[PDB]
């Protein structure tokens, strides 16, 4: 049965995702308690209540579970044991078991395959013993590639020898060895699924990464035709159904030069590639998180306006280099752009690589949203390639 | 003159639903908000970066707000202009006290709009018993039947008397103690509209579309945007009238001007609100920039946002009455918010107020759709579900 407006909802993690959840939840009349050990928590600052405590502090967890009728998550490395502890006393969506699958590169690959969705070529290496039982030819099948720890932790490798040495260099921990592929473009599907098994899919997003960090998202994905959108949406839903997932799920895919389509990873939460939904869709990804965790009907995902999203890293504050000190970006100039919606997360210190905000661009025509995002990237010195 | 950029502290005098929705807009852009509101259960204070839980005339609280904030705006209906001018000693106050004061006095408001060259709804000003004694019956008959309204402090229907004859008008004035009043003629109304504009310190403005408003029992019930009854010329006329008033006032902020369109086609202004307005809540879900974002931009001397309406919209108000389907005395019943949330057009906004009371604004539901008729049909169905009369 539904948990109606006025109820306390809990959020494990108080970064920008938790912060944007607060606005969605409070707008609908819910109260939000954020658990985040950071005294400067961006989400905690704007929540109804902030429990300043560690993610494994049982007294804090009991207080959250006691106060809240449902709890969801945004923090990247949340211990599933904490979600377990919480679910003894309250409704937790997504469940710890789902979060644990999504947080482990081996589990996630195995699960997507089990859901009947093609996965990007890789070899699983659980241990030194598992590595010993793989011959050079077995490794060569996925090389050159990148060795990645299943749970920073990545090594580019070209030969079987480099692969063996890299595994030892990472301490022999569980890893996946991912083949480098002839990538054409990247897309993400973003879906909400409820406790009753009903789901709602957003449009397909096309994502550009720079130096391994999301830079630009365009929606609807320019490169993907109707059949591709449908294929990607159905894939994400199939995964969510197989997982018994309640919440927002983001699945990232590669489209290769040969036209093939492969899933690479998934996030058990609202995702950076979904921030456009706040300004471009009838229901945002944050509103869907609220609806899923309260067992309320899912919202209409209708995209009213074509959109682009430009990430704002801390690098934007360092036009004279990181060491020379912060310079406030020209936010007035950005606000003068008619397509722009400026989102800044209330983080105190700009640092290289740190996500400080984003700018959504909406317009009647997609080309105009994209041109505005491109011009803003030039203004702010944000590299797109 | 310079812009007040993201990260700055912004103050809000008043912590009801308007201040709450202001907080979401301001915090999303990276500003920190301090709310001044004496109510310990302040809906805005609950979600603000800071809540100064203080009376509106508490000078210690006001000095702390002004010291902390680089700019301060207002939402509270009866804010003393003396408090705004106290604040303006040490911070940027937008809109200014003198603008707010004009809107709070029915006589000043009518006089100011006329002085701005915008036609005003027929009325007679009655400053005093002596002024009334010097008006002949024919002078009163010109605006009768009508409603006698106190000039000051008559919020939410207070200080008003329906009158039909000159004698009833004179008796009503004496009943109210002879205080300053306006006598407003009851007009042959065809429809009501509101214009909603933002104006900056640099004199630039940005106008939303024209909203058509339906009132019942003296309270806003339903808003539809764009106004179905207004053609392009009417939209432009109303927007330009609101900008003319704002320019004449030297107004910095969001201004809502409410008008009547009469059976004969006459277009007259009746009142203005020096703040975001209930008839503007649709902007949060229907426009590229909401009225609350424009309040942030205006008070920070930042460029105004694009007011583009991406989707046709309707808004249904939710009063505390919705909780009392068996009567006010019979006790509260939680409304079917799940059934509302199932409506694909609906956007549910509930304000976090603790006690449902008759006549109290507890929330609103915005409806957006590709087609206006569908948004209107959804609002009308939701009104039937919730037992909300629209006429």
């Amino acid at each position: 049965s539904p948990i109606l407006p006025g109820a306390w909802l809990g959020m494990v993690g108080g970064g920008q995702l938790g912060r944007m959840f607060c606005f969605a939840a409070q707008s609908m009349g819910y109260r939000v308690a954020v658990l985040d050990p950071d005294p400067a928590s961006p989400a905690g600052a704007v929540a109804d209540r902030h429990l300043r405590a560690a993610y494994d502090d049982e007294a804090a967890l009991a207080e959250l579970a006691g106060l809240c009728e449902a709890v969801s998550t945004e923090f990247e490395n949340v211990p599933a044991a904490s979600l377990d502890f919480l679910a003894r006393t309250t409704f937790v969506a997504p469940a710890g078991r789902c979060v644990a699958v999504a947080q482990d590169r081996i589990a996630e690959k195995r699960f997507i395959e089990a859901s009947g969705v093609p996965v990007a070529p890789h070899v699983v290496i659980e241990s030194a013993a598992a590595l010993a039982a793989l011959d050079d030819a077995a490794l060569d099948a996925v090389l050159p590639g990148i060795l990645k720890t299943a749970r920073k932790g990545q090594v580019r490798v070209s030969t079987a020898r480099e692969a063996r040495d890299a595994h030892a260099a990472l301490g022999g921990v569980p890893c996946v060895l991912e083949k480098r592929l002839p990538l054409k473009y990247e897309v993400s599907a973003l879906i909400a699924r409820g406790a009753d098994g009903r789901s709602a899919a957003f449009p397909l997003a096309q994502n550009v990464h720079h130096n391994g960090i999301l830079a630009l998202t365009i929606v609807p994905a320019p490169a993907a035709d109707t059949a591709r959108v449908e294929e990607a949406q159905q894939a994400a839903v199939r995964i969510a159904d197989t997982l018994g997932y309640v919440g927002v799920l983001c699945v990232e895919f590669f489209v290769l030069e040969d036209g093939s389509f492969v899933a690479n990873e998934m996030a058990p939460r609202p995702h950076n590639s979904g921030h456009y939904t706040v300004d471009a869709c009838a229901t945002s990804q944050f509103e869907q998180q609220v609806r899923a965790m309260t067992r309320m009907p899912l919202g209409n995902p209708r995209q009213h306006s074509p959109a682009a999203m430009l990430n704002i890293l801390g690098d934007v504050w360092f036009p004279n280099g990181a060491a020379a000190g912060a310079v406030t970006p020209p936010w007035d100039t950005v606000a003068a752009m008619p397509a722009a919606h400026l989102h800044l997360y209330g983080k105190e210190e700009a640092r290289v690589g740190r996500k400080m905000g984003h700018v959504n661009f909406t317009a009647e025509m997609r080309d105009d949203a994209v041109a505005a995002a491109t011009a803003c990237a030039q203004l702010l010195r944000v590299p797109l390639d």
